[PDB]
């Protein structure tokens, strides 16, 4: 049966889905770890034992314990995003959509989600593979990995909580791809992932870490990279936070199996509800659990891998979205709502540069002001809005990619940079946030082409682009068809630093993205804070 | 007669001479101080003993010992600068030019001549008086003061050379106005003072010091400001430059008068020939003796002076031209060439950089690269240049001048800000230089009245209605017309902050004259370094 696979861990059985009037197999709920339960929390996963029988894959996983978002009751704008099922520290499993006829052996995709490392569901409906493997047949894997404090807990020299066991999660999973996914109709061989935000990071962190590098095979990045100030941070840092959160349950703190100990004893949402309390400043995009350089995972620290070289030299794909910003002033900076122009005055405007660059002396906050200021109109509440959107962004997601992506094109075997600035039409957010972060998602898995949603014409066609952009680049390394007539999607080089905006007008190419504010950030701001 | 003038210092014979097909009494050479010669050098100017008789004032007087411009024998464009008469430590002497017929009590205007301190004369042609003299109807008087090591030498302590002795020349100048241009027609209690580069400085300096504030009624600054990183000098340095003098021609520095003793006896071109060596570094826009916040002539630090209101309250008219720098990129900056367009590559421009801000550490340099440097076209040889030209004008002219013009207005009873961006016709510079650096003087003087000096029928224009401002500012403290039809020339408050072009086209107002570089100059880079 064709709903029925035979893997290397025990049989599966799926089920037969409906897309744009057709079908496809679906195997939902795959495990690929041992449940990282009881005196397995904070600890490395452990390979999920085989099993007789047939395994019931016909219905989504439950999702990682996580913190969830009440901001907005109701509001689907930011529910689309929270979890859609049952959440249990028992989250380790993937989902997959092959296509029908199974192939024999097709390009593989795996997606792995974002969320600020402290949140995230492969199940959410914008994730659904199914949109994206029929159109472009390809097999389309999506996993999952805990977040959070469960994912990401560092106290270094113990082997209780090494900490990074949520990117090593994400590794297994990938081991798994790299074992079965043959049996699917996939080639091994040939696998790329592809994430964003903190996704756009993991997939980063997997070129960079020796462990991970043999099991894929080309990588896309969408406005994520590893070297983010909000992707990672050291040891020391990491224990810091780790004898805090113990500290705000009141937990024995006299040694580390001391702490741990006290930790796995607690119910998942105690964990939950002290973790952002752990934040070393008043911050803006920063959160408490979250990747740590231990020497390990990753070698050395992340800026010397990348001056050296050492990383996994294969092509890339990678881009941002024209307001990353934005997303983040309205939860976090005083003077933004969700249902007003958000006009930001001078006073506002100071207290989100103080919220944005958190770990600047006032010297440095100085920098940042005077750089996005326009004194001919110090007081135009939109310029002031729109600046501070600018800073939150490049200091967030793009100066930082920039530096990767040049950095990376260097040793790499080719570089394809995009730049998304459409706005789709149906958006349920105030305009003011513009093209919002993570909302380029929907035409990646092909959204546009289901009508009920309410997508466009251009849109729609926006969105096969695209499909056909990444499943194409995938297969060949290369966004573009051989011998297409299409307008070229030039290589991003060295020299030139070419890439292209990914919006529904007539493709045009440009150069060096965002350079004036990314050597302010990379180059000049870094060595202020140096020297004072 | 007409020509002949009784004043309380004894009896000057004037001349009559010939101006746009009239005519002109004209003093010229009039004594107010005491030959600075033999053991008076470096020391304070004396009042001039009366004489009996009539003294021939028909001829010019003789130029201040200086330094000499040489880089271009023959050329017009610099030799107009050099001194037209025989240089001799006996300088002191005032040029009146009186209307015909002689007036009962009209206006004075007092021009005090620039040169960085270092050079200058009161007799070249550009600075002819007749013309507005004539034109404008207004006594023209035209003092003279020592320049370079004779006028500003400074060993803070000893009377010998207090330093300053230059500005008090120039106060001296202005006593002996006070004392007798009624005998002439004019009107001691409403005489303007007006100056340009260091003579805009030395204006300025005039309105700070309490013993100078009492002897004229209104200033115009052109070009300059007292607050200038190369108009003044804090007697610790000017400590170590005098004695720097001293030893480049060997001389014993065992004390003061050991020194000063030394320098005495040297012939006057021997101090010139050694007078830049003294300099602390390598640099573009800096002169070797300029005044010295000693604490008597500047009671206090100048920034002070400027944020406690302590400066003489009136009326003042001041502005610069568009391009300042230029002019000392040309003869310091590698790369210009008074032949050819000069277009920079980046390493010229970064030790250009260098050169302009001497004072600064290498996060500076960085700072003003960064704040200079269009990183989407960094090669582009035109925009290097024009960048060089603009940082060496912002920071050394019009930054400053702002900055004393925002902090002066607060207290003030009027200002009015120009911005001079008329390139001459005739001018034989290259073009990339553009509205060179006090070429705004020729209209002030009237010099496009003259047919055979060919100017174009709108310079003409641009020159009547330029010392029309000046001479009707320098009568009522305004230089509109009461009840004119013309264009309004807007006051500068601290609130709008408006200003006009002086052009050849249909006035037109601004507001924040460079704004975005004058906070960069005058509140971050001066914290950077401090923190730094």
């Amino acid at each position: 049966s064709e709903l029925l696979v035979n893997t290397k861990s025990g049989k599966v059985m799926g089920t037969r889905v409906p897309v744009l009037s057709s079908h496809i197999s679906a195997f939902l709920g795959i495990p690929f770890a041992e449940p990282p339960v009881g005196n397995m929390r904070f600890r490395r996963p452990e390979p999920k034992k085989p099993w007789s029988g047939v395994w019931n894959a016909s219905t989504y996983p439950n999702n990682c314990q996580q913190y969830v978002d009440e901001q907005f009751p109701g509001f689907s704008g930011s529910e689309m995003w929270n979890p859609n099922r049952e959440m249990s520290e028992d989250c380790l499993y993937l989902n997959i959509w092959v296509p029908s006829p199974r192939p024999k052996s097709t390009t593989v995709m795996v997606w792995i989600y974002g969320g600020g490392f402290y949140s995230g569901s492969s199940t959410l409906d914008v994730y659904n593979g199914k949109y994206l493997a029929y159109t472009e047949e390809v097999v389309l894997v999506s996993l999952s990995y805990r977040v959070g404090a469960f994912g990401f807990l560092a106290l270094h020299g113990s082997q209780e909580a090494p900490g990074n066991v949520g990117l090593l999660d994400q590794r297994m999973a990938l081991q798994w791809v790299h074992d079965n996914i043959q049996f699917f109709g996939g080639d091994p061989k040939t696998v790329t992932i592809f994430g964003e935000s903190a996704g756009g990071a993991s997939v980063g962190m997997h070129i960079l870490s020796p462990g991970s590098r043999d099991l894929f095979r080309r990588a896309i990045l969408q406005s994520g990279s590893p070297n983010c100030p909000w992707a990672s941070v050291s040891v020391a840092e990491g224990r810091r936070r780790a004898v805090e959160l113990g500290r705000n349950l009141n937990c024995n703190l006299n040694s580390d199996e001391e702490l741990i100990h006290c930790l796995r004893e607690k119910k998942p949402q105690e964990l939950i509800d002290v973790e952002w309390n752990v934040l070393p400043f008043d911050s803006i995009f920063r959160f408490s659990f979250v990747p740590v350089i231990d020497g390990e995972f990753f070698p050395t620290s992340l800026e010397s891998m990348l001056n050296s070289g050492n990383f996994k030299k294969t092509q890339i794909l990678l881009g941002v979205n024209k307001d990353e910003g934005s997303f983040f002033l309205l939860y976090g900076a005083p003077g933004f709502s969700k249902d007003s122009e958000s006009k930001i005055s001078r006073e506002d405007f100071m207290s989100g540069v103080k919220l944005s660059v958190p770990h600047a002396n006032d010297l440095g906050l100085d920098a940042v002001t005077l750089q996005y200021t326009d004194w001919m109109d110090d007081n135009n509440g939109i310029k002031n809005r729109d600046g501070l959107d600018d800073i939150v962004g490049d200091h967030n997601v793009i100066c930082p990619l920039m530096h990767f992506v040049n950095k990376y094109t260097k040793f790499g075997n080719g570089t394809y940079l995009y730049f998304f600035n459409h706005r789709a039409s149906n958006l349920v957010w105030p305009e003011w946030m513009g093209v919002i972060h993570g909302y380029e998602i929907e035409f990646v898995f092909g959204l546009p082409l289901v009508k009920e949603l309410n997508y466009t014409a251009e849109e729609e066609a926006l969105s096969r682009r695209i499909m056909h952009y990444w499943a194409t680049f995938a297969k060949t390394g290369n966004p573009n068809e051989p011998h297409s007539q299409e307008s070229k999607w030039p290589l991003f080089t060295t020299k030139e630093q070419k890439f292209i905006d990914l919006n529904t007008e007539p493709m045009k190419v440009h150069q060096r993205l965002r350079v004036q504010m990314c050597v302010f950030w990379n180059q000049f701001l870094p060595k202020l804070l140096n020297a004072t």
